[PDB]
């Protein structure tokens, strides 16, 4: 028993977090290998952000103006290339805690790990969800951009972000580790704004049944729906499109708990038209949009 | 911008989580120089009379794919200390601590003394903890990384009837009224921890988020008044002085923030949201709240 926001253990992204300095500006890095993985704005001044010409800016550039910190050990950078936003820097020593990695583009709705840092030292580490407008609600201050989104599933880490800016909003945007930015934005100071949000009906109705798993079943009805009856309602709530493929997704966990997943959605739809009225499932007094099915039976089984 | 339960870096405590196998109990062990730590329920109720049968061979550990050979036991109060063969090259600075009611911690979770999960959680008034526990992670601790050094003050033994976690400090001492039988143990009726929640409120101001504040102060003394009818743990004048660099950095005093609060308890939310939760969240000392909205890396 038990339901916890649970982060992946950040150990083998630790071992992989450096310090990119290029004049005044200082960010994080991903070393990977004999590659330090980091944002190109990271060559940027204050005044470039507006419209800056990368591929003009990174000529101007030499191996030694780039100082990579890897503890108190500075690595001597001894190449460079851009893929798309991210700066790859090759430097002269390998990293030997390096992991076995892969580069993963994920889609929203799909949850990672956040390792929040300053100067290429975590300080902390939480889950995030990247939420359907292809931003994310994350804790960054200044100094963050470079922090990784992972998910470690088995022994092999996925890279499947890198912090870029905070929109006005207070949320993040991002790319993943090919330097392709999630959503419309670029890297400019340009006027961006993130499109209006949405829950993810998917992982409230993971949440849904990691909740009749735990025993609490208040929330059951006894009323069904059909899929687009469904998508209706959920509409009108700023609810996400449930689609065919998250009803199969979700197949494993209707059969666990026993409770149809068009059965599941009806009970969200009576939760949507009155609220919780005082009661809290899983400990919370709103539904939660933040585990993904596999999140569930991942911590509801192994 | 942005506020999350955020955990510490569990990097210096993976590096010490082994597998302790006992006949047919597997659970986790804490891996801290030539010393296995673990909880003495794995021999398993006199433990002196129990443990004394095993011989060292009995307890298999084993750190990953190597195997660990034990060359000496004993027992610390609910903890068995396996001396092994090997010191493990991995060991952080580390201290033992035990941590009072309202403090925050992670939880490294491990299944075969392999960390699958990390998360943050509090101490609760009432000596539980609102965790996250499957069968075979008794063993799985709770450390806070404070500059270089990790502070393990929790180990996990048991989860009570009501879904909640018992454990003890890395001295084996439990937390709370519990004991490591298979008994009829209850845990404690639960209260919200008020400076924790003052606390969440300042994170909030930092945010934008100021709705909740009002012009109203209140007293010490008529706050706790208040408190005590919706089941909040008294505010002392030590937490009032522990809130001081919030109020500054806000500019809302304690006891103002303390009128703000009584008005929450006894209006509720309004259909509003103060950081994304619609309760009053808890699990945040002012510590933790300074530390992210600052940024303090280890
Ligand atoms: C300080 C400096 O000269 N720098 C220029 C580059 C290098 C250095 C910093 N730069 C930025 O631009 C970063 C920046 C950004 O969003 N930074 C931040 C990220 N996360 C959380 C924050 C919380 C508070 C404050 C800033 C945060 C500033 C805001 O505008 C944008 C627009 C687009 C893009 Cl891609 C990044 C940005
Ligand atoms: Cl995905």
């Amino acid at each position: 028993s038990g339901f916890r926001k649970m982060a992946f253990p950040s150990g083998k992204v630790e071992g992989c977090m450096v310090q990119v300095t290029c004049g005044t500006t200082t960010l994080n890095g991903l070393w990977l290998d004999d590659v330090v993985y980091c944002p190109r704005h990271v060559i940027c001044t204050s005044e470039d952000m507006l419209n800056p010409n990368y591929e003009d800016l990174l000529i101007r550039k030499s191996n030694h103006n780039f100082l990579v910190q890897a503890g108190n050990v500075q690595l001597r950078v001894i190449g460079h290339s851009m893929q798309n936003c991210v700066l790859k820097l090759k430097v002269d020593t390998a990293n030997p805690k390096t992991p076995k990695y892969k580069f993963v583009r994920i889609q929203p709705g799909q949850t990672f790990s956040v390792l929040a840092c300053y100067n290429g030292s975590p300080s902390g580490v939480y889950q995030c969800a990247m939420r359907p407008n292809f931003t994310i609600k994350g804790s960054f201050l200044n100094g963050s951009c470079g922090s990784v989104g992972f998910n470690i599933d088995y022994d092999c880490v996925s890279f499947c972000y890198m912090h870029h800016m905070e929109l006005p909003t207070g949320v993040h945007a991002g790319t993943d580790l090919e330097g392709n930015f999630y959503g419309p934005f670029v890297d400019r100071q340009t006027a961006q704004a993130a499109g209006t949000d949405t829950t993810i009906t998917v992982n409230v109705l993971a949440w849904l049944y990691a909740a009749v798993i735990n025993g609490d079943r208040w929330f059951l009805n006894r009323f069904t729906t059909t899929l687009n009856d469904f998508n209706l309602v959920a509409m009108k709530y700023n609810y996400e499109p449930l689609t065919q493929d998250h009803v199969d997704i979700l197949g494993p966990l209707s059969a666990q708990t026993g409770i149809a997943v068009l059965d599941m959605c009806a009970s969200l739809k009576e939760l949507l038209q009155n609220g919780m009225n005082g009661r809290t499932i899983l400990g919370s007094a709103l539904l939660e949009d933040e585990f993904t099915p596999f999140d569930v039976v991942r911590q509801c089984s192994g």
